[PDB]
């Protein structure tokens, strides 16, 4: 495959356009609907969406009724239908058509050259600023065809626009006031088996309709899993009683793809690449989705399906989308604030609940001074404060083996809990011996078993502490850290009695502790340690010089975990996010310095590495993993949660498509 | 008439609770939310709606099939019962109930001593953090009666409680995952006529999980045209892998009319005061909101209506609602920049 | 509640009987049908279900044409109405009736007095020896009501009698042939909500139809999920040309419960208590039941629920069930085979694919000469055997502490050098005391299990390999672990899946098989010998035995989690269960394998004490235990504990409620 082009990842090319209308006019609406599209041709759309009544404008009234009106909208339909022979993109254009008795309010469904369908508006608003039922007609429960420019085309509310190559783009198009309904034509035709959804509104403007707008058409791209194009009339709709903004934007899943000027002067467009592969995984994994269309089957049925051939370029067009360094850890600092609140408060909270069950017990952890052990501890001394119960019986310890255990004490003293230091070397000693390793007979042989023997003796000895003064061994191994199996597990830090940094990646532990210094509400010598833990402990290195570095592993993580992307489409959107350090945004505090660019070589290199440690290796030791709260909307590794896996599975289809696919550079 | 009375503008108060789940102790949380509701009672409110689940606890899994624990549910449901004879509200009260072959996701809807009815869930999620099909069935298209301490009383997703003596009063049920799908049952049930769409939500807390409760639930009072009630799971629910944070809210017609605080210790709710009369206004108007009922009529006149007289208090109670001095002229800064 | 009553319990008596044919004399059938329902009223039952028409003899042919014969039948259904008035039981009695214009081969259900409802044949088989057809008409489709001494009753195949006071009892009511068709009428009706499914059946014998009456019947009680209630016509049905042997069984969820003498010389009868409780579970969680049902919403509506009030008898009428002492052990002893067999199987097969899959480690095991460690290593040796690899990558590891010295110890060492495996043993004693004095120093015990654990990781570390747990489902379901750093611990636990009453047989098993050497069964004989018999004198306070002390009798802990595992029960249907299967040990049977001096009988007080105990571990204390809980493969029906299979439960949950049922409604002895 052609790596970089977008089509060939799952994405599909849509644009909301906004003209410039001409009432009473058509020909001069066709001619520039015609110079839109083909501009979005230019730049490689499959779709195209104009304005309610684009050929004729909205606000015409009953020039609408007159004959000469309607023909020239006949005529300009037909001009336009033509010229999209050579268009790459599907032109949704409204229209003003004749069918049996009245016209109806339509969007013409228009590609390569011939008419695909004919979309009637289905609830004509006849209220306050608008009176549509005196000129047009509703179209709920009109179906069969209507003749245009002798061919009988599909006509009806019950169409889907389905490209025969490009299953995931399945397209269904209502108009301005369908979508504000209780029960919108679009959530039916979702069900049906809709991806993308078109909108053609004329809206005139007013105060708090543009936010109206967004709610319901975000609420729309998210209720229905799809993506939702919306196109609002511009300049040159009759102002003597309206205004007019123009407003275009694409949703996709709750979240804004792209959006235009309002008030422009002059034509504007939004132009956006739908993930369809995002689309088709939220299905996937939403039952109560199918659940929701079974319960309506016969509704659901009853939709026309329109196949179509696309034929979308092969070649490299860019990615019309923000794919964000961190998915973990949004680059707005609002959103961002907001996700460090959630987060450290279900982390406290949980704890707090484990707590209350066992009666208020004693917190015994070991706090190594660097990023998930100071955090951990945070955690459960602010869990301890909520619940009023002594700091002092969160039991601190340093347990050194064979500089920065320095910020553990000074933090733990600065905290007020009860700090504590444990020599484990001579434990270890007597134990390398009693097992014949080469080191206690003073060869220095540093293999895995003579880090695992520390390791497992630093948990050993917590949790026999645990047991003699009556308490509980916080956990601190993070969500990278289990995507990973960089753990000792059993006897080692993979075991505890509940860990609160379970479902946190690596990547948010920084902004966790960011934050809190941020709301210092511990102290101020409280926020001069962990200050320092941050700038010790950023330059966690020797961890991701095994691993690769977390930043990258995260982005994977996050799309396995989420949409279960195959790994070519995982190279493709790291690549895109992080191939440069002056593209994209990054989060607050990342200095100029420690602001890297991963080149496609790398990205490549640490995919293998982590399907091979995630789909294969590390799987046993998230399989008998301690309790503790999930955290990001990604998900969790829990095998009680949201990771149920093999321990006994092999990678080899994961490590053969990034052969087959991932170019080496 | 008494021209300070709430009640007698068109105003019904409405209330969101979350109480203290005490998994696997039915009789503890039926004593917490007796304890919020004859709060309720004393605040005038004439709706209050607690979590999913409420008297066994949403987090607690296969010990819902526990024959003990379910037999213990039956009984703490019956007290509470019993209990409302003396209390004004309308209780919205989630519990795990036997029908038929399983146990539903249920919501006991109780009025002055007697079940009005029972809801239950429609769409049981299982994917992600959810397990639920494993527990409990579906609801989608059960309808009849249920036996609930010596009585039939209506059972299924098709139920409205209508007011008798306050017509902009009519309540609907459903529950978490039923407000998510792009059909839900609230959306038919406004068409049929309800004006109050209550939400029993258990909600396992997450990352960005509000915001997208918040869009649903304010998305579903603006296209229904109708006041939304949220009530979510709080403290006491196993935090063996989920956390909870009990948020409450309120909303009418796209408008926040209240919410409670997150991540909260000890019980909350939202109480605010429902102007119906505005609710009729708006539907009034909007002549495409009885258009899409009369495409969907089939659908829409198959909705059971249990009458019900809530009889509130006709004194001076004040008024829970902010009513900005200025309608075209908003008080926060951010929206008067603009409107203008 | 009084703790003795089947019916407070759940139970419902039923009663299958064949009766004394009198072909052509409806008095005569009446008489007979009259004395044996008088019978099961005495017995406290509720249901007594008649052969296929039981008022007019089966076999009578062109005789039910005659208008005297149908008068007669007639006359003696309204008397035996009039007589039920003082009957318990809901009579199920054939008989052939006017209806429009034909007669009809009805079953008339009759209770107190009433006809709640008549029932007609579905499918009139008309082949080889059965010409019915020709003198009665089939009833699929036919719906409304019937006139029977005055009233309208109601009529049809889509019925159900469901008790209003026993809501598990939920009665419909088929003919022979009607369960013999792919789309029996009773599996609509289990679907709609029927708990308990009557057949009337005349069933000429014939070589092997005995067999096919067992084969469905017994497929209908497991697939409907309900009990089956069975009757046939016996002797005074015409020899003409055919016999009778007049079978009669009743079936629950695929087990027959009772059955009767065939060929009898006089009335019989199969009476037996049906576990409501039982089946209402088995519903609950099989999720696919509903599903079907909804699938077919239409067919499963349409059915007409009769009400009626039974009041049984609320004192103590015993139990005619056969409650064996050990859910996990089948008293059987081909059974009990069939099952070791499989057992054994599954461990062995599942540790071979974890092994293929690490392409064949090292296992390193600790070895204790107790029975789980015992039969675990067995096990991994068996499944390096099959995998074709050396028994020498087999790590055993004796490491004791604070023993003095043991018998146990030499099983060990005497085991693993007969097995041909690679034997160690390894003092950690000195590490503890280490230990200890670093944190300042019950605890020392909790010390050394966590070194053994700790030790055993390390060796799997430097050799290669993977510490293989030794942890049993009744240590897991009642948390006689170390959690974490401990014996709960390991890569792969291979005896997770087995409860402890079963380990014995397992090793028994082997020993039998003698697949090993003759030595090996030698020293595993030893092992059981060892264990299974209490010390004389404690040594040094760890065995099995010390389990027991703190945990109580696995012989109860095995039958509580069975019936919490599998059907949720609440406490006081255990605690009568149990105390039914156990009280008395001179009755009902013991599995192979225990000397009549290792066969005990608890009391109530005994039961009660050990459910408290178990109640309050398992719902509360041990989940966090299992929460973390490494591989291996379920065993039992009855279920396993893995928090990614058969048990998902909170980790911060009390267990007030079962503690408090128990002290409301079990009586302190
Ligand atoms: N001096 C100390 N005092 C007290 N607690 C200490 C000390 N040192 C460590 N810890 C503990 O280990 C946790 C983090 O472990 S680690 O060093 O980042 N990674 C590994 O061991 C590793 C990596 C890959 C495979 N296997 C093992 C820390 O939260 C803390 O609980
Ligand atoms: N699928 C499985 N199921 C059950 N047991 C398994 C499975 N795969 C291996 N093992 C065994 O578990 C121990 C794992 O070692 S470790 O202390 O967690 N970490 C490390 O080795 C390590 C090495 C290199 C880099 N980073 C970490 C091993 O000895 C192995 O015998
Ligand atoms: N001397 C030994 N040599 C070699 N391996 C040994 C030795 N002792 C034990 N093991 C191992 O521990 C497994 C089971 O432990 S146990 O004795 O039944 N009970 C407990 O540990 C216990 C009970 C309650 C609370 N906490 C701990 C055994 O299968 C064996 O693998
Ligand atoms: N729900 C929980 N979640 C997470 N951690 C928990 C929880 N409850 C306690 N803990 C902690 O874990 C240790 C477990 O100890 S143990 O080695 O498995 N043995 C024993 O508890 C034991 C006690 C009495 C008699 N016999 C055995 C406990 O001491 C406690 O500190
Ligand atoms: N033009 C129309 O159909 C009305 C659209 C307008 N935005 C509304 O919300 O009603
Ligand atoms: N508990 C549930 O049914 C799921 C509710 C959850 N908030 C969701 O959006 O799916
Ligand atoms: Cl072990």
């Amino acid at each position: 495959m052609n790596f970089y082009s977008a089509y060939q990842h799952g994405f599909v090319r849509v644009a909301a356009c906004t003209h410039h209308t001409t009432i009473g006019d058509p020909a001069a609406n066709a001619a520039s609907v015609l110079d839109m599209a083909r501009a979005c041709h230019d730049d490689g759309a499959a779709l195209a969406v104009f304005p309610e009544l684009t050929l004729s404008g909205y606000s015409i009234e009953d020039v609408l009724l007159q004959d000469s009106l309607l023909d020239a909208v006949e005529d300009a339909l037909l001009d336009l239908v033509t010229e999209s022979a050579d268009l790459l993109p599907v032109l949704v254009v409204g229209a003003p058509l004749r069918h049996r008795h009245r016209i109806y309010n339509t969007a013409v469904v228009i590609h390569r050259g011939a008419v695909l369908g004919v979309v009637p508006k289905s609830y004509l608003p006849t209220y306050r600023e608008f009176y549509e039922r005196r000129q047009m007609a509703p179209g709920d429960g009109e179906r069969g065809t209507i003749r245009i420019g002798g061919a009988d085309v599909a006509f009806g509310t019950d169409l889907l626009f389905a490209a025969s190559d490009l299953p995931g783009f399945v397209l269904h198009v209502e108009i301005a006031e369908d979508m504000f309904v209780p029960m919108p034509p679009s959530a039916e035709a979702a069900l049906a088996g809709a991806t993308v959804l078109a909108n053609l509104s004329g809206s005139p403007i007013t105060i708090g309709r543009a936010e109206d707008r967004r709610l319901l058409a975000r609420s729309a791209s998210a209720r229905c899993l799809a993506a939702y194009v919306y196109a609002a009339a511009g300049e040159g709709e009759s102002t003597t009683d309206l205004a007019w903004d123009g407003q275009t934007m694409i949703w996709e899943n709750g979240a804004l793809l792209a959006e235009s000027e309002r008030f422009p002067k002059g034509v504007r467009r939004s132009v956006a690449d739908v993930d369809t592969e995002l689309l088709r995984s939220e299905r996937l994994r939403m039952g109560t989705f199918d659940d929701n269309r079974r319960h309506h089957r016969e509704l659901t049925e009853s939709f026309r399906r329109i196949d179509f051939a696309l034929d979308p370029p092969a070649g490299d067009i860019g990615l019309l989308r923000e794919v964000e360094r961190f998915p973990f850890v949004p680059a707005d600092p609002q959103r961002l604030q907001q996700d460090c609140y959630e987060a450290y408060n279900i982390q406290v909270s949980g704890l707090e609940q484990r707590l209350r069950a066992l009666d208020y017990p004693k917190v015994v952890i070991g706090v190594s001074g660097g990023l998930d052990s100071t955090h951990a501890l945070i955690v459960a001394t602010h869990a301890m404060d909520r619940e009023g119960r002594p700091r002092s019986d969160i039991l601190a310890f340093a347990l050194p083996g064979f500089h920065t255990k320095n910020n553990a004490i000074k933090l733990a003293r600065a905290l007020g809990v009860t700090f504590s230091e444990i020599d484990i070397g001579d434990t270890a000693r007597l134990m390398l011996h009693t097992i014949g390793h080469p080191y206690s007979v003073g060869e220095k042989v540093y293999d895995v078993t003579f880090e695992n023997v520390q390791a497992g003796l630093r948990t050993d000895y917590l949790f026999r502490i645990a047991n003699q003064r009556g308490g509980i061994v916080l956990g601190t191994g993070d969500l990278s850290e289990l995507a990973l199996g960089w753990s000792t597990y059993g006897v080692g830090d993979q075991m505890s009695h509940y860990n609160v940094n379970a479902g946190v990646p690596k990547t948010l532990i920084q902004h966790l502790i960011r934050w809190v210094i941020s709301a210092g509400e511990f102290g101020e010598k409280v926020g001069e340690v962990l200050q320092s833990v941050l700038d010790t402990e950023i330059t966690l290195q020797s961890s991701e010089a095994k691993v690769g570095p977390f930043a990258l592993q995260d982005f994977s993580l996050f799309q396995v975990l989420r949409y279960g992307f195959r790994p070519s489409k995982i190279a493709f959107l790291a690549w895109h996010a992080w191939n440069d350090a002056e593209r994209g945004n990054w989060p607050p505090g990342f200095p100029k310095s420690e602001r890297p660019s991963y080149s496609l070589a790398e990205i490549r290199h640490w995919l293998q590495i982590f399907v091979q440690r995630f789909y294969s290796f590390s799987q046993f030791k998230r399989s008998a993993l301690p309790n503790g709260p999930k955290v990001s909307h990604g998900g969790a590794l829990s095998p009680r949660g949201d990771w149920r896996a093999p321990s006994d599975m092999s990678a080899r289809i994961w490590l053969d498509q990034i052969d087959r696919e991932v170019p080496k550079g």
